[PDB]
């Protein structure tokens, strides 16, 4: 037993460490989404960028789960991270879309490792969660449900010229 | 009988309250609008943070009536604040359609008020109103609208990328 | 259903708006009080302010709510903001017993919010009450609760002098 | 004729040049009321000081009708400053009273003065009287009268403590 552990759950632990698996991989996503934009047959610069941005942040969120967990007196335990479930990602539109499922993804798994560590009275662990995970979702999965929207409206997929706009106006210049 | 009270009639007193619950009301309706565009199927924010900023100013009119009456001798007497028409705006064009409609409102009101007060014999309400509401009024119908017109322009309500745009150009970025 | 919308009971969304429509009458409240103490035979001027600043964070408090919602997919659903119970409100004394009252009306109504997204396993919603709303109700339960051991000390309701010293000493000077 | 006059009404020159004997009449109030509370038996400095800077407004408000004669063409024609009422003012509430009534006098003269170039056709006449003395008037009866409510709350006549409590908080430190 390491000699700050106190009150964690082993399977706590074990449900850390997947959390952070599943981190590095929406990271990884991200990592993709980024590079297609920046093709040369793509060319949506801000869109890039956005999505550049978005796997820094995850690759962060990860390394605060490794954090967290050798606080704690847990060992982090690390898999493969899973390669994308595309190689190429269509436009704007669907990868905003891919993005809002990935986002809703991992909150389902933050809110179910909420459910685990609410069963074994883990207060620390809950706020942890409330405190640097839960509100940050609910942000990223309104923005892109506002982004969506948006490319909707602009005539997505269809429109290009809407699809221009977006990225000049929608995304922040880069 | 208020020891300040001079040449302030009880019918302007009482009108003064009537106009105080509808600069509430007024906010209250741009409130809605607000919170309409800020939805995540509706997401056009600097229209949104528009209704907001003017639902703001709709309450510094109320409140300067209420301190209207209270310089004059007369007693703020306060009525429910009736909910809005519509609980969705359906569009910018709709909302800025019902919004100058509500301006219009207001300043038929506040016309109205100055018509009391001139038969009342009140040139301290009728500056009051003068200097302090009309000129604001007739310049927030001309605003609305110079939008309205824009908005017929870009293509409202079908054109969707009219509409996106009016959002990026017409109204403050927020 | 909402795009963004996910782990968010139609029984939580409902009850903030309910919510919100009782941060906006404990506004409207504040408001009166705030025009009573202004009047020309009560001119407790810092009083009055103190009821005014009041107010606009109850506004703040309701408007956090419509965001709220709109983060989450609900959607706003406005009443009517019924009239304060009073139309004049005594002296300061009663005026901060109406008000202890009312904020431990609404501290109420907030921890049965609480009882609702802990029935509905809504870990954002606990926090946003936790990390928003109910903090701010004890810190200004208290500081009423102060002010009205240093009213009684001062002897009201019919110490005049004392009424007059409390708004002096005990509120911010405007 | 002047030569620089238009639209300029005998009976409204006459009355322009009787409003201007008033407003001398009031600065003279107002300074035995300075001196009254400056003597070495009432020794009440804030009040005092209060009083002396209404004399020097009211002498301002006479020289702005002085000035606004020759704009106009008229021609100032100036009577005896009568003394005040009274040699001696009491104390802070009779002064105050006293103030209340006398600002009450010179509101009616204002508006009477306004009645008159409403019937002679006289916007300019109007437009000078609602933007430089109604509204003054108005404020300064609203102080007075809040000073009274105060004064009345303090114990006055009877409550000493009372009356230097009301010198050291309600009017200005000078
Ligand atoms: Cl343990
Ligand atoms: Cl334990
Ligand atoms: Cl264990
Ligand atoms: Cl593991
Ligand atoms: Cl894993
Ligand atoms: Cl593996
Ligand atoms: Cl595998
Ligand atoms: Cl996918
Ligand atoms: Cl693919
Ligand atoms: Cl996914
Ligand atoms: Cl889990
Ligand atoms: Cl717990
Ligand atoms: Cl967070
Ligand atoms: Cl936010
Ligand atoms: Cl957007
Ligand atoms: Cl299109
Ligand atoms: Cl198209
Ligand atoms: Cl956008
Ligand atoms: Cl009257
Ligand atoms: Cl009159
Ligand atoms: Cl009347
Ligand atoms: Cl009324
Ligand atoms: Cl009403
Ligand atoms: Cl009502
Ligand atoms: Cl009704
Ligand atoms: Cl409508
Ligand atoms: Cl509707
Ligand atoms: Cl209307
Ligand atoms: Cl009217
Ligand atoms: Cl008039
Ligand atoms: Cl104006
Ligand atoms: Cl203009
Ligand atoms: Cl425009
Ligand atoms: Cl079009
Ligand atoms: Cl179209
Ligand atoms: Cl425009
Ligand atoms: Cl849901
Ligand atoms: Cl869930
Ligand atoms: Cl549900
Ligand atoms: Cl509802
Ligand atoms: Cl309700
Ligand atoms: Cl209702
Ligand atoms: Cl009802
Ligand atoms: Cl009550
Ligand atoms: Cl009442
Ligand atoms: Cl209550
Ligand atoms: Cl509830
Ligand atoms: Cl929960
Ligand atoms: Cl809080
Ligand atoms: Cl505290
Ligand atoms: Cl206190
Ligand atoms: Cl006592
Ligand atoms: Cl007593
Ligand atoms: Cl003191
Ligand atoms: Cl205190
Ligand atoms: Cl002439
Ligand atoms: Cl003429
Ligand atoms: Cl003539
Ligand atoms: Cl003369
Ligand atoms: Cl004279
Ligand atoms: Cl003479
Ligand atoms: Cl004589
Ligand atoms: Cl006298
Ligand atoms: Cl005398
Ligand atoms: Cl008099
Ligand atoms: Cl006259
Ligand atoms: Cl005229
Ligand atoms: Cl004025
Ligand atoms: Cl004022
Ligand atoms: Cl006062
Ligand atoms: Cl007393
Ligand atoms: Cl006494
Ligand atoms: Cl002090
Ligand atoms: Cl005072
Ligand atoms: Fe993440
Ligand atoms: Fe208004
Ligand atoms: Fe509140
Ligand atoms: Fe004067
Ligand atoms: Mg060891
Ligand atoms: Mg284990
Ligand atoms: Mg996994
Ligand atoms: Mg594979
Ligand atoms: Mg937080
Ligand atoms: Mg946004
Ligand atoms: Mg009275
Ligand atoms: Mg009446
Ligand atoms: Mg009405
Ligand atoms: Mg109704
Ligand atoms: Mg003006
Ligand atoms: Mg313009
Ligand atoms: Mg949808
Ligand atoms: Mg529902
Ligand atoms: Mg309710
Ligand atoms: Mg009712
Ligand atoms: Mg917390
Ligand atoms: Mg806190
Ligand atoms: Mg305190
Ligand atoms: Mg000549
Ligand atoms: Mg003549
Ligand atoms: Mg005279
Ligand atoms: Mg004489
Ligand atoms: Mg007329
Ligand atoms: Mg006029
Ligand atoms: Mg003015
Ligand atoms: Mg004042």
């Amino acid at each position: 037993v390491s000699q700050v552990r106190q009150n964690y759950h082993s399977d706590c632990e074990a449900a850390v460490n997947r959390m952070l698996n599943l981190e590095l991989y929406a990271s990884y996503t991200y990592s993709s989404m980024y590079a297609f934009f920046d093709r040369d047959d793509v060319a949506l610069h801000n869109v890039a960028e956005f999505f550049k941005e978005h796997s820094h942040a995850e690759r962060e969120h990860a390394e605060k789960f490794m954090k967290y967990q050798n606080k704690r007196g847990g060992r982090v335990v690390l898999q493969d991270i899973k390669k994308p479930e595309r190689d190429e990602w269509g436009n704007t539109l669907e990868a905003m879309q891919a993005a809002l499922q990935l986002e809703k993804t991992v909150n389902q798994a933050l809110l179910d490792l909420h459910k685990l560590a609410t069963d074994k009275v883990d207060p620390h662990l809950c706020d942890f969660l409330e405190s640097e995970y839960l509100e940050a979702q609910v942000k990223a999965i309104k923005r892109i449900g506002d982004f969506i929207t948006n490319l909707k409206r602009l005539g997505l997929p269809e429109n290009g010229m809407g699809e221009y706009l977006f990225d000049k106006h929608s995304v922040k210049e880069s």
